[PDB]
C-alpha cells in the first residue's frame, strides 16, 4: 500500500535544504580517514584536557554524541561499512580507553521515539560483521538490549522490521547461526526476556516465518537449534500479553510450516526424550504408530489450537492447517462418537418445526377463515393443538435465544468475512424473530399476522437449504448460492438498476394523457407501470408498438429496441458469464470449504455440550514419556503406502 | 507486413539480365587473387602515368570508383569478406599511398540516394573486422561520418536498419565493445554529435532496446558503459527534433527495461555520486529509504515522463511501467492529496444533475401538461426555480465547453483506439448539446423539446455509469461493457443485420392481400411488419401459422423454421459465446486497465488546477547531494520482505 513514514532518518548521507570537531569527526569516521581520525582525536582531547575532571567525561560525551538523536560516532562508523572500518572501530575503542568512557560510550541509546533504544551491537549485528560484534561483546557490550521504538515495533508489517528487540533475536532473525552461539554461550544472555509485547525468542522466530515451502530451511533450522541448545520445556510455555504460546502464535497467525514442525517434533537422539511431542510406538513397515501429545492441542484448556485454527478468517490458509494430524483425527473422532447424531437431530427438529408451520399455516387455510388467527392458545382441539401450538412457538424461542447470542458475539472485523456462517445466523434469528412478532401482533388484535408468519414460512424453506453440508456431494451448493449472490448478482444491480432507472423515467415521459377512453389505455402509464414492464422485457413477457404516445412514435420504439438489445443481451448473458467464471472457481475448490465448514459445524456442537457429557466424550490416556513426564496422548496408527514404497525403491537400489 | 523495396542493391554478385581494368580489379578483389591484384594495379599505374599530373588523381578516382553508385574497389573488398582479405586491404592501401591518394579514396561515400553517405569505416565496423577498424581509423579515416538516406533512416521498423548514422552508434548497437573503447579513446570523436532526426549516441541505444527481459545485457551494459565513460551530465539533457531527452524517448517508445533502469541508476562508486538518481540515505534490512530525482519525472515542466507514460496509447506496456516509482508513489500521493475529493465532487454534481434533470422531466410532469414547456425562465416558482431552472441549464454549459475543448485536441490516429476515454468524451457531449438543444428549440415555439430532453435524461442516466472507476471492484464494468459492445456485439450485427433483411422480404412476399377483412388481417403485412415479427421472435414473443397466404402454405412454415433455428439458436448461442470469451479475456486484467484508468483520470484533474493550488501542491525537497548540485527529491521508504528474506537465505547458508 502507500510506504510508510517515519521521523528524521538514522544516517543522513545527503543533507537536506531546511560544531566544527563534531562534523570533523563524523566525516572522518564515515569514510576512511585514520590520520584525520588521530588528527581530530588528539585535538580533541587537547581540548577536553582544558577544564576540570568532573565534566571531562561530560564534555567528551557531549562532543561525541549528536544532540539532534544522539548517535554517537561509534554507530556512525559502524553503519557506513568500509574496507578499513576496523581500524576506525578500534581506534574509537581505544580512544575511549584513554579516558575511561569505554562503559556509556559502547552502551549508547538513541533518543529519537522513532528508533527508541538501539544500541552499537544492534548495527555491528545487522552488518554481518560478526568479528565486531565478538570485540564488542568482550569489551563492554550489553546484550540485554531492548530496540523499542515505533521503527522496531510497527502496529504491522511493510511499515517496520520487527525482529524482537534484542541482539539474539535479530542475529537469529537475520540468518546469523555463528553469532547466535557467540551470544548464547556468554553467560549474561537471558534466553527467556520478553521484550515489548511480551515474545521469547521463539515467538520472535514463529513471527517472521513463511507461509509455506520455497527455499527457506532458515527459519525452521533456527527455531528448532534454538529450541534445542536451550536444553529445557520453557520457551514453548510462556505467553505473550495476549496469552499465547509459540504453538498458539503460529496457528494463530497462519504459519503452516512452523505449526507443522511444532506439532510433531521428534528428538531421536537420547537424553532430551521429553521436548517432543511424536513419540512413535513400533513401526513395521508402512504401518506406523504414534503418541501425538494433546497436553496443549484439544480443545479443553481455553484456546486449544483447534480453536484458533478453525474459528479464526483472517488467513486463507486453513486448508492445508487441518490435515496436520492430530488435528484430523480430533476431528474425525469427534464427528464420528458426537457430533453426527446431534446434526442429524438438529435436522429432523428444524425440518418438522418448518413443516408444522407450513400445515398450520395452509393445510388448514389457517383457520376456518371466518375472523381467525394462527396457533396463539386456544384449546379444544386435541391432537393436533399441543403439538402445532406448543413445539413451535417453543422452538422459535430456543432459536432466537441461540442465535441472539451468535451474533452477539459476532466479531465484526473479522466474521463479517463471508463463508463463516454469518449469512445462516443473520436468516435463522430473522426466521425465529418473525414468528415470534407474528404471534404477538394479532395477540392483541393487530389482523397482520398474515404478512410476517408467510415471510417466516418462506424463510424457513429457504433456510432450511442450510443443512446440506452433512454431505460431501451436495455440500458444494450451499457455498455457491452465497459466493455468486454476494460477488456477482450483487456488484451487478448497481450497474442494472441505472438503466431500468433510466429508461423507466424516459419512456414514461413520452406517453400521453388518455382518461377519455375510461381507463389509463396505454401499457406505459406512471413510472411504477414503466418499470414493471421493463423488467417483464427483461425477463420475457411481451411488447408491442404503444399508441397513444407524442413527439414520435419512432423514438419511442428506439428506445425501447435499444433498451432490450442493451438489457435482455449484453448484460444478462454478461453476468451469467461472470457467474459461469464464479461457479467454476469455486467448484473446484469443494473439498476445502466443505471440510472447512463441518469442522466449523462439529466444534460448534462440541460447545453446545454440557461439562458432564464433554468431559465423558475425552480422548486420550497418561501416556509415562521419560522418568518424570506424565502427558495426555492419542495413539494414531498411521498408514502411507505411496510413501513406503517410493522410499524402499530409492533406497536399497 | 510487406517487405520493403529498394533501389539499386549494394554489392550485386549475381549479375541481372538488363571499362575491362576496373571489371577485373572489381573481381580480384572480390575474392583472393593476391598476384591478380599486383598485376592489375602494374597495368593501372603504367596506364595512369600516361598523361599530365593534375588529371592522375581524378583518373585514378574514376577508374577506381563506380559511377552508377560511387562504391569504391576498397568497400567491395570489406563487403566480401574472405580468409585473405587482409593481403588486399594491404595491397590496396599501399597503392593509394603510392600515388598519394590515402585520404579521398579512404573517405569514399556513396551517391545513390538510398545509401547516401556510407563511407568505408562502417562496412569494416560491422563485419566484426576490428583489426581492419583500427587500421582505417589509424590511417586517415573519419570517425565524424553521416550514413544518411533511406537505408539508414526508414520511416519506420522492418523497413532499413536505423543504428544513429555514426561509426560508434553502429560499433556500440552491433555489440562491439572493443571498437567502442577504440573510437572514444581518439580524440576527433565527438561523442555528443545529433546525426539526422536530432540523436546522441543515448537516443540510438535506447531506439534499439528491447520491451522486455529475454536474454540481453547488451543494449543495457553498452548505455551504461557510455554514459559513465562519457563521465558528464551532459549526454541525458539533448534534446531531439521532436523536443525529447533519453529518458523521455524511453518512456514514449515504450521500452520498458531502459525506463526501469535509468529512473534508478544508482552509481556506489565515488568521485561520479552525481549521474545517478536513486541517492541511498539508510538501510537497516528490509526497510529501504531513498532519494529519488523529481528533476524531469513530476508534471511540471510541459512533457514529464508520467504525462508521455500515461497520455499515450500507441503501445500496450503501460501496466509494467505504472510501477516504477517514484512513477507509483507520485499517483499515491496526488491521489490522496487532490484528486479524490475533487473526484468526488464531480460524482455528486453531477449525480444532483441528472436528478434535477429527471425531476423536472417527471415528477412534475413537464408541466401542469397544458401547453407547457421545462425549465426555460419562467419566474414565479421560488424554492424549485432558482435550483431546478438554473443549475442544469449553467452546469450543462460548463460540460458542453470542456469536453468540447477534449475532442477538439483527441488526436485521432492515436486517440481513436478505445480504451482511451474517448467513448465517454463523446456521450458527455452529445448530452450536453442535446440539453442546451432542447432548451432552445421550443424557446422559440419548436413544441419538439420532448424527444431532445428524454434523450439527454436516458444518456445521461446511462453514462452516470462512468463513475465506476474509483471503486476497484466494481470497475471492470464499465470497460466490459465497451469491449463487448465495440468486438462482439458490433461485428455481430453485420451478420444477423443479412438474415433478418433476407427473410425479411422473402417473408412479406409469400402474404396475399386481405383488405376484404377491413384491415390488414395478416400478421406479416408490409416490410416493417415481417421485421419487428422476426425481430420478436428472435427475442420470443410469439408465433403461429398465418393464414392468408399463397403459392404454399408448407414453404412459409418451412422458412420460419429455419430462421427461428438459424438465429435463436446457431447465431445468438455464438455471439454468447464470443461475448462469453471476451468477458473471461478482459477479467482477469483488472487490476491493470484499472490502474490506467485511473492515473488518466488524475492526471486530468491536476491539470484541471489552478496554478496556485497546482504549486500548493508539490512534492519534494532541494536535495544536496554533491558539491554543486541542487536537485528535487522524493524521499521514498520502500520496504521488501520476501527479497530481504530470499537474499539473506541465499547469502549466508
Ligand atoms: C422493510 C425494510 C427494512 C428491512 C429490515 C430487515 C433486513 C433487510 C436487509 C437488507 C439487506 C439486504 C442485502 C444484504 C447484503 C448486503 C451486503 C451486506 O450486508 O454486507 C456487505 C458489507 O460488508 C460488511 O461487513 C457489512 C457489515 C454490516 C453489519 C455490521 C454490524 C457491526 C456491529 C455488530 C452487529 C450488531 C447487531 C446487528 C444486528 C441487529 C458484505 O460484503 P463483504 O463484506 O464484501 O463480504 C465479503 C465477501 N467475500 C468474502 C466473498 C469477499
Ligand atoms: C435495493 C435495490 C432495489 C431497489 C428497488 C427496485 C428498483 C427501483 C424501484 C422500483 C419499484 C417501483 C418504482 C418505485 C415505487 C413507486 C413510487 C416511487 O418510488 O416513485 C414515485 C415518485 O418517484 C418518482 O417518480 C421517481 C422519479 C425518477 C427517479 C428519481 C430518483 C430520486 C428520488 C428523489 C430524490 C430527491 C433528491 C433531491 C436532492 C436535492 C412514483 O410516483 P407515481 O407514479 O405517482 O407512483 C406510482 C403510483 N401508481 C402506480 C399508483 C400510479
Ligand atoms: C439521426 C441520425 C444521426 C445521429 C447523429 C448522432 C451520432 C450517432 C452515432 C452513430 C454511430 C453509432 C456507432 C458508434 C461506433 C461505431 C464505430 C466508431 O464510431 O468507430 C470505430 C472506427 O474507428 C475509428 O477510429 C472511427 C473514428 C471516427 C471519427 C474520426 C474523427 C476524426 C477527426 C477528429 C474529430 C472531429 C470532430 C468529430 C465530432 C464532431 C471504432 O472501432 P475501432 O477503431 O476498431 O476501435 C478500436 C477497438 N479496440 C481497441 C478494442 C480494438
Ligand atoms: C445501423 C444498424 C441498424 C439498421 C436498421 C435496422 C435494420 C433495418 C431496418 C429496420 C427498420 C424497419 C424497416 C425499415 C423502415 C421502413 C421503411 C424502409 O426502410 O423500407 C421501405 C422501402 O424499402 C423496402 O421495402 C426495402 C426493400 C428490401 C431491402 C432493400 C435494401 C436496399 C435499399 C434500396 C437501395 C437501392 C440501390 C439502387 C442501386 C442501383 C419499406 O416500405 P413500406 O413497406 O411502404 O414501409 C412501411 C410502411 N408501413 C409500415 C406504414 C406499412
Ligand atoms: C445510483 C446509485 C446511488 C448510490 C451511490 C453510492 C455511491 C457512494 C458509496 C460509497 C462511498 C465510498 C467512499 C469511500 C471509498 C472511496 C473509494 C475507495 O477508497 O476505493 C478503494 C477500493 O475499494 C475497494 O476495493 C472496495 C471494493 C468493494 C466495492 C463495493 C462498492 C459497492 C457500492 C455501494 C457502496 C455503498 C453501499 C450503501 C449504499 C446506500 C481504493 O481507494 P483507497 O483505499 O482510498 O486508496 C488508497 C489505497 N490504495 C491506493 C492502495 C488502494
Ligand atoms: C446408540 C448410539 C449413540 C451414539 C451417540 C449419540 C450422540 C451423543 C449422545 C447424545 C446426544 C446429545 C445429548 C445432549 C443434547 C444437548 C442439546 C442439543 O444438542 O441441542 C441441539 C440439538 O437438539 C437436541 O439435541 C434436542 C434435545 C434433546 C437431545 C437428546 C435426545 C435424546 C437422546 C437420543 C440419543 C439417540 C439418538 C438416536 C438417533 C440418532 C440444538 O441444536 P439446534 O436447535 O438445531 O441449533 C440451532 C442453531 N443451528 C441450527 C444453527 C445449529
Ligand atoms: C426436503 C427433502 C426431504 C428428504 C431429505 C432426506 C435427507 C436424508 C437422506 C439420507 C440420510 C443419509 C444418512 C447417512 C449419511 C450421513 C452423511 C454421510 O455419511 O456423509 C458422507 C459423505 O457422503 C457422500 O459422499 C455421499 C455422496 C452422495 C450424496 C447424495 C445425497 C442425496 C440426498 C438424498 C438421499 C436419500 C434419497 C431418498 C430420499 C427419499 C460422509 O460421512 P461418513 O461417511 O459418515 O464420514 C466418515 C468417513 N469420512 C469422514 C472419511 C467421510
Ligand atoms: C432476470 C434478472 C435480472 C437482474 C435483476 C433485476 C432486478 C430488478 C429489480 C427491481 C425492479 C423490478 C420491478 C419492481 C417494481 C414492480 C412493482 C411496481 O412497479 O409496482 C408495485 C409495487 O409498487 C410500489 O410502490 C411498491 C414497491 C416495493 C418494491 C418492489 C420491488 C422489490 C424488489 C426487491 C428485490 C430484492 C432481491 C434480493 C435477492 C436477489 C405495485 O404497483 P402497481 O403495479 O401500480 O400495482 C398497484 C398496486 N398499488 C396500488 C398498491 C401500488
Ligand atoms: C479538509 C480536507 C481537504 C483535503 C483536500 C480537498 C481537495 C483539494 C481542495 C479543493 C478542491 C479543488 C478546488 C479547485 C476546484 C477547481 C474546479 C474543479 O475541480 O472542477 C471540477 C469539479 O467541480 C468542482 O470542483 C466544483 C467547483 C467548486 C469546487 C470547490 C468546492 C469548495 C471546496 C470544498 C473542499 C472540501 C470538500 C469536502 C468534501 C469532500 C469539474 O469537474 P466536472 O465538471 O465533473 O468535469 C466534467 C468532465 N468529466 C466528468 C469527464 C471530468
Ligand atoms: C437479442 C439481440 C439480437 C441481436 C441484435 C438484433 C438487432 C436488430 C436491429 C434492428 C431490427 C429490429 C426491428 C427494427 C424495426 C422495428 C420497427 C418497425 O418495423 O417499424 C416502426 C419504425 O418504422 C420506421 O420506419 C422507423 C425505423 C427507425 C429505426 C428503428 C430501429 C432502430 C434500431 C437501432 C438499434 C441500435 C442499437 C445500438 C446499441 C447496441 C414503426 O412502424 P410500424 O411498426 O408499422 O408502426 C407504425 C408507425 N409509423 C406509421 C410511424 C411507421
Ligand atoms: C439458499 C441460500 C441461503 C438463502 C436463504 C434464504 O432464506 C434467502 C436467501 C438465501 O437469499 C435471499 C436473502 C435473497 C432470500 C430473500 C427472500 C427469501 C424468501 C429467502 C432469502
Ligand atoms: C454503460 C456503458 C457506457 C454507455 C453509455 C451510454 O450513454 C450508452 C451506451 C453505453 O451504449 C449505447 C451507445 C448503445 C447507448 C445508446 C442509447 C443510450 C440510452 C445510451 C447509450
Ligand atoms: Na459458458
Amino acid at each position: 500500500t502507500s510506504p510508510p513514514v517515519f521521523s528524521k532518518p538514522m544516517d543522513s548521507n545527503i543533507r537536506q535544504c531546511i560544531r566544527r570537531l563534531k562534523k570533523r569527526i563524523f566525516a572522518a569516521v564515515s569514510e576512511g580517514c585514520v590520520e584525520e581520525l588521530v588528527e581530530l582525536l588528539v585535538e580533541l582531547q587537547e581540548l577536553c584536557r582544558r577544564r576540570h575532571d568532573e565534566d571531562v567525561p561530560d564534555f567528551l560525551m557531549h562532543k561525541l554524541t549528536a544532540s539532534d538523536t544522539g548517535k554517537t560516532c561509534l554507530m556512525k562508523a559502524l553503519l557506513n561499512i568500509n574496507p578499513n572500518t576496523k581500524e576506525i572501530v578500534r581506534i574509537l575503542l581505544a580512544f575511549a580507553e584513554e579516558n575511561d568512557i569505554l562503559g556509556r560510550f559502547i552502551n549508547a541509546e538513541y533518543t529519537e521515539e522513532a528508533y527508541e533504544g538501539q544500541t552499537a551491537l544492534n548495527i555491528a549485528i545487522e552488518r554481518r560483521q560478526g568479528d565486531i560484534a565478538a570485540l564488542l561483546i568482550a569489551a563492554g557490550a550489553d546484550v540485554n538490549a531492548h530496540a523499542k521504538g515505533a521503527f522496531f515495533n510497527p502496529k504491522y508489517q511493510h511499515e517496520g522490521f520487527y525482529f524482537g528487540e534484542t541482539p539474539l533475536a535479530l542475529a537469529a532473525c537475520t540468518n546469523q547461526p555463528e553469532i547466535v552461539q557467540l551470544l548464547m554461550e556468554h553467560e549474561q544472555t537471558d534466553i527467556t526476556s520478553r521484550d515489548s509485547r511480551g515474545n521469547n525468542i521463539l515467538h520472535a522466530l514463529v513471527t517472521v516465518a513463511e507461509d509455506f515451502k520455497t527455499q527457506n530451511d532458515f527459519v525452521k533450522r533456527m527455531y528448532d537449534m534454538i529450541l534445542l541448545r536451550s536444553g529445557n520445556w520453557e520457551l514453548e510455555t510462556t505467553r505473550n500479553n495476549d496469552g499465547l504460546t509459540p504453538l498458539q502464535l503460529a496457528a494463530k497467525m497462519g504459519k503452516a510450516e512452523i505449526l507443522k514442525y511444532i506439532l510433531s517434533r521428534e528428538i531421536k537422539e537420547k537424553r532430551l526424550r521429553s521436548l517432543s511431542r511424536k513419540f512413535t510406538d513400533w513401526a513395521y513397515g508402512p504401518v506406523s504408530s504414534s503418541l501425538y501429545d494433546l497436553t496443549n492441542v484439544d480443545t479443553t484448556t481455553d484456546n486449544s489450537v483447534l480453536e484458533i485454527t478453525v474459528y479464526n478468517t483472517n488467513i486463507d490458509n486453513r486448508h492445508e492447517m487441518l490435515t496436520l494430524e492430530p488435528l484430523h483425527t480430533l476431528l474425525h473422532m469427534k464427528w464420528k462418537k458426537f457430533a453426527k447424531h446431534m446434526f442429524f437431530l438438529s435436522f429432523c427438529f428444524y425440518f418438522f418445526y418448518n413443516i408444522t408451520l407450513t400445515l398450520v399455516s395452509y393445510y388448514r387455510p389457517r383457520e376456518e377463515e371466518a375472523i381467525p388467527h394462527p396457533l396463539a392458545l386456544t384449546h379444544k382441539m386435541g391432537w393436533l393443538q399441543l403439538l402445532g401450538r406448543m413445539f413451535v412457538l417453543i422452538w422459535a424461542m430456543c432459536i432466537s435465544v441461540k442465535e441472539g447470542i451468535a451474533i452477539f458475539l459476532l466479531r465484526p472485523s473479522d466474521l463479517q468475512s463471508i463463508l463463516s456462517d454469518a449469512w445462516f445466523h443473520f436468516v435463522f434469528f430473522i426466521q425465529a424473530v418473525l414468528v415470534i412478532l407474528s404471534v404477538f401482533l394479532y395477540l392483541f388484535a393487530y389482523k397482520e399476522y398474515l404478512a410476517c408468519l408467510v415471510l417466516a414460512m418462506a424463510l424457513g424453506w429457504a433456510n432450511m437449504l442450510y443443512y446440506t453440508r452433512g454431505f460431501q456431494s451436495m455440500g458444494m451448493y450451499s457455498v455457491m448460492i452465497q459466493k455468486v449472490i454476494l460477488h456477482d448478482v450483487l456488484k451487478f444491480l448497481f450497474v442494472y438498476i441505472v438503466f431500468l432507472l433510466g429508461f423507466g423515467v424516459a419512456l414514461a415521459s413520452l406517453i400521453e394523457k388518455c382518461p377519455k377512453d375510461n381507463k389509463d389505455c396505454s401499457s406505459y402509464g406512471s413510472f411504477s407501470d414503466a418499470v414493471l414492464e421493463l423488467f417483464k422485457l427483461t425477463i420475457g413477457l411481451g411488447d408491442l408498438n404503444i399508441q397513444q404516445n407524442s413527439k414520435y412514435p419512432i423514438l419511442f420504439l428506439f428506445l425501447l429496441i435499444t433498451y432490450v438489445i442493451l438489457t435482455f443481451v449484453l448484460l444478462l448473458n454478461m453476468l451469467i458469464a461472470l457467474m459461469g467464471e464464479t461457479v467454476e472457481n469455486v467448484s473446484k475448490e469443494s473439498e476445502r470449504i466443505w471440510r472447512l465448514q463441518r469442522a466449523r459445524t462439529i466444534l460448534e456442537f462440541e460447545k453446545m455440550l454440557p461439562e458432564w457429557l464433554r468431559s465423558r466424550f475425552r480422548m486420550g490416556e497418561l501416556c509415562k514419556v521419560a522418568e518424570d513426564d506424565f502427558r495426555l496422548c492419542l495413539r494414531i496408527n498411521e498408514v502411507k503406502w505411496t510413501e513406503w514404497k517410493t522410499h524402499v525403491s530409492f533406497l536399497n537400489e
